[PDB]
């Protein structure tokens, strides 16, 4: 393909258009009062929406170099934000505005560097305001009523997740199921979570949410690389011998054995999927030895005897009640195994705590030991139908995600003002020269932007609410909900600040990147 | 795929002007003196008609913003009015004229959330009022009018319709069939009717009026889902052996077992259907059990005995006589069965009665009393010849539908009136600013155009029809066949009130959406 | 194919633009402050890239002229700098205006080779030059300083370099692999290392880096090409018998062998490498008898007892542990084998080398001594995790090949430096005539090219930053990353000779070739 270069300005500006057409797209979906967006589709209904990713996701140019600006902040804003989508949007407002004044002032004059420079250092104080105003969630009682603000007033909601973190814990794991039954109810069992997930799209499942789950699953588990190995079909005969799912753990799955397992997904229905393993070096054998002893099943290593996937016998392949794998997330819940085995472990464990002294080693034996001794807290979701309580479902686990955000790095005043609060962190930053006051001053104007365009899309004038919120005391802001300006936390409207923290970086990031890059190469189309 | 987005009020003129094509084209079939329109075909003859849901599912434009104004109608007047053919078109034009007036005032300046609040409330007033002025239908008396009236004066239908209703109540099943025999009767059978139909309109048989129904058929029940589950082969196997067509009730129905069933109706003939499961929860398993002892089956579920649809004998699967699946609805009449296990049933669910004390509880059992000890009510349309037959059958099933609903929530003065007499119920409606007060203003307006839109069609100034009905005594319309103000009561112009409630409401919803959404993208087309 | 032919002027005019837009494109990535370039990929996000090569790979022109005016320069830049990324792009930059400046000279009137040579004349003085000024380093506090350097600091990698040279000295062989553990560590292993690679790029293994690599491998050795010889299958059947790659060691791989080769491994996934006979005469035959005592194999010789390629028995081909095979470069570690074999023949070409007294046998001869009892070093690198393992790896081996580079041919200042400190060598340096000295002024002029691309790129005028560092003190310039003029032999700021030396040599002969050639010839598109 022959190719088509562009240089400096006449590359950015194309870009940067790219980008004010995602932007205003999915800016006016933003807060309280957002308005939809109708996307049309080829083959049913034109679906209407006010998702801030959808909307992203499906605007794709036709321009050669403003299809690059609107994925130079796609490829960021809709992959950083896979816990809540608050954040995408955030970041495609604020990028925009900055890389927007950038421009200007770089193509009358201004030094690229030294304006980058002069962001970032504006960007540094913000966010170390932030850390500074934020408050803790870590009482039960403050989890309670973070919890009832994220489930919008649902007291049930906010009381069953509040006894779920009780239960196993600020650090521990709360899932949400279908609880067949008109109640709601907390559930404890025995399971595993580890941070890996499939290795291919091409094992979606129940493809709603992008999820996979199978039951009564056999579990192979191995030390090696199955990447190019091929005679992983004894596991696969055990499978189809005997109708169950398998889910597949290895260091690596590449070549033919990844092709065996795809295709066969894809054109057989064979229900099997492959993950990743769980650790590194040492640490790698150790986790799957809890986890063969968890699972019941054996691990097919090289280390002491050298067991091979030539021959998989029914007792070396482990059993889960259920499996789920998701990206970069995968569970083993309900286990069958040894009790004494599992027990004996878990004393194992302990003794190493008691006599190893590195702190390296003492962390790993502690995630170790929780793998066997804690509990996973299930949230049965219950209701009349079916049709209600899948929606049910999905209240409680936005719920759920938000209250352990807002635990995990404690809370700021939402609405957009928890940036507009921290403008005046920047009335003591002092720039080397012109350029990064310059700099400087991008940031403390773009601070205003979330503010303002809340309410803009309330229907009020944005330069009147945003001055009227810094005129006040530290706890007012703008309830577009209520039309008017009222004690934030006593309403209790609040943002995690781990939301407002990733989306300044993130829009700063991605600004700073587009204003600097010189030269641009595109394909020629024919 | 590249899009084209396009904003604001460029996007929303190109919507209304696809719905008025759209409304046009229907609103001219209204009422007792609507016009024809002719449909080109491609196989054949033109096909010529007055019905307003064939004439709206026909259109369909070419460009791109139009093509979708014209959905967002579609898509919801076709099909919340599956049950007349009147509210589709009362829908299409009352939406047409509420979100044109909402545009024009709104790009004059107009708050577009002020304005759908205002609108909001004019029509909740209104559907307070049609609650205030609808008549009950109850009596036996009350019900052969209503019947004799939707039967255009055919006395015979009248009649056979109050009888059946007397005989198996005001709630009770009432169906349709060819009697072969000179005189019409009324039959009463041994049968069940649930609430869910088809999930796959690729199993329609017997096509016209979009039905699927089996003879002879065997009955396969389940508790368990049987999406992506092979292995169903056995059942087709006997129904092969046996050639009898099978009836699939399941939780759920899909991958593999869902294309092969599909796939061999469309390719082979296989003479299959599947049907969800009645119920949830508790209500399920014990739905599916009596269900399977009234059609002499068995369900293969896990629980208390398990049966593998891996092993699937003659004694399994039930046997009903005739099964009906149409949309979101399924019969089963003159299934086999053990008599004294009906019964034994029927005193259970009576002690269930007895023994507890929840509303919930006993509303379910009473619906499972019903569907083992009620019959389901045949109504025999005779004649000399089966084509005309075929034509009273319709005639029979209309004046059915419209008895029905008519007793399950009263009936209205009809041909516009219902609405027209409604006006005064915003009189004393008040608006918190200028915005609500027009979105008011817009529904008071729009209240007219039914009887507008009737006169117009008979020939005769809609402006002063209306104004002359609106000065006059409530019971006063304007009847379009007689051409003169007459007493709607005595004449028995009646339009049931479920229809004209749906229609406002609907229209309501849609114009609404139509007004305030701010962003739509549609595809380039290559 | 229809030719399109220019001549002279015209056609040099057109591969100019070529390069232009080339150079362009790869001298705003040079130095500390290089800017980056974003190249759009056809499926993925684009690429943000501040790589030379890279760059200038992606880009190919459509116009048939403009394209050879690329190709001319990518084809020796990219292809004489495989070493390092340094190379390319300041070989491109001044091809680029070593041929402009000619081009202008000869276009009102100079003579194209009295130009050229010239031009000839001031490139000698000017290496002769850096010869002069460059630094050995040999020293093993030196080597670890270059290596501390070249690490950016990274004390732990330039320290186990530094130790890796004391452990198989400068002139031994030094690898690089992911050690799976913690800490960083030296092996020393068996093994054997020769300039031959890959014969073809479709033998191409786990692409990222361009290697090829086996395990468990089998060993196939000859003295006879199999060039449009077939019966290599013997030798295939066993390694498919017993699953294990082979390589092929011949003195020439083409026709139907190369052939069946290269398809297989594209379609079929047939894992076998071919690499060219290591020796000439009797260097050969000597070379791969020792390679068959280290791997445990025959070679299939035809002089004195023949073993043929026609009957290949297991106990013919060798075993290697690992076979590692690059462009130009292969490498076979932990070989299987007598150790009595291989300590007699090691001692058979220690008397051998007692008895020669030819210079020619004695250099040969003792490589093939130290083939047999020197070892090769291999650095396991360790970390947490792989993710940051995979980094750190290529810290040291850029750490590594640069010290490799310093030391073999000394070190000189660098940023630019080590040319613009030569410029005097041209003082004394006396033409011919006129055009020659146009020639030698040319150069003069160019020398100072990559000081002030880099100044332009830190962000400040080139031509005061290149005058001021003239007019200091030998070891000062100008430091991009501090933004001031520093003794760079202090700040340790250096670039082997080596490479400034070679970019040098190839710009000059690029654009001698480009403004000397007289008649251009393309193919006319379609």
């Amino acid at each position: 393909a022959a190719k088509d270069v562009k240089f400096g300005a006449d590359a950015r500006a194309l870009m940067l258009q790219g980008v004010d057409l995602l932007a205003d797209a999915v800016a006016v979906t933003m807060g309280p009062k957002g308005r939809t967006v109708i996307i049309e589709q080829s083959w049913g209904s034109p679906k209407v929406t006010k998702d801030g990713v959808t909307v992203a996701k499906s605007i794709d140019l036709k321009d050669k170099y403003k299809n690059i600006g609107a994925k130079l902040i796609q490829d960021v804003a809709n992959n950083t934000n896979e816990e809540a989508g608050d954040g995408t949007t955030t970041a495609t407002v604020l990028a925009r505005s900055i890389a927007k004044e950038g421009f200007e002032k770089i193509s009358k004059g201004a030094n690229p560097v030294e304006i980058r420079r002069g962001v970032m250092l504006a960007v540094d104080a913000v966010i170390a305001e932030l850390k500074k105003q934020s408050k803790p969630v870590t009482t039960p009682e403050e989890i309670a009523q973070v919890a009832t603000i994220s489930a919008n007033g649902d007291k049930e909601i906010g009381n069953i997740i509040s006894d779920a973190m009780k239960k196993v814990g600020r650090k521990g794991v709360i899932t949400v199921k279908d609880g067949k039954t008109l109640n709601d109810e907390l559930e404890i069992i025995e399971g595993m979570k580890f941070d890996r997930g499939y290795i291919s799209p091409y094992f979606i499942n129940t493809s709603k949410g992008q999820k996979c789950e199978f039951q009564d699953a056999y579990v192979l588990l191995s030390e090696k690389k199955i990447s190019s190995i091929q005679s992983i079909v004894p596991a696969l005969e055990i499978a189809n011998a005997h109708r169950k799912p398998l889910v597949i753990i290895a260091e690596d799955v590449d070549g033919e054995a990844l092709s065996t397992l795809v295709l066969n997904r894809l054109k057989v229905g064979l229900q099997v999927v492959a993950v990743k393993a769980p650790g590194f070096g040492d640490n790698r054998k150790n986790q799957l030895k809890d986890m063969a002893i968890a699972t019941g099943g054996a691990v097919f290593g090289e280390e002491g005897l050298t067991l091979n996937l030539e021959d998989v016998q029914p007792h070396d392949l482990g059993k889960v009640g259920e499996v789920i794998v998701t990206k970069d997330d995968a569970m083993l819940l309900k286990g069958k195994g040894d009790k004494a085995q599992i027990e004996k472990r878990i004393q194992e464990i302990i003794e190493q705590l008691d006599v190893t002294t590195s702190e390296y080693e003492k962390e790993k034996l502690n995630e170790r030991l929780a793998k066997l001794s804690d509990g996973v807290a299930v949230l049965k979701v219950g209701g009349t139908s079916d049709v209600e309580v899948n929606e049910k479902k999905d209240r409680v686990t936005d719920a759920l995600n938000a209250t352990r955000a807002a635990v995990e790095e404690g809370i700021v005043l939402g609405g957009g003002c928890a940036l507009l609060r921290c403008i005046p962190a920047l009335d003591s930053l002092t720039p080397a020269n012109e350029d990064q006051k310059i700099g400087i001053e991008i940031i403390k104007r773009t601070l205003k932007i979330p503010a303002m365009t809340i309410a803009k899309n309330a229907g009020v004038e944005g330069s009147l609410i945003v001055e009227k919120i810094m005129q006040s005391s530290s706890e007012v802001g703008y309830d577009a909900m209520a039309g008017d300006f009222v004690n934030m936390v006593e309403k209790g409207i609040i943002d995690p600040t781990k939301v407002v923290r990733t989306a300044l970086l993130d829009a700063a990031g991605v600004a700073s990147l587009l204003t600097t890059a010189e030269v641009v190469v595109t394909e020629i189309p024919k």
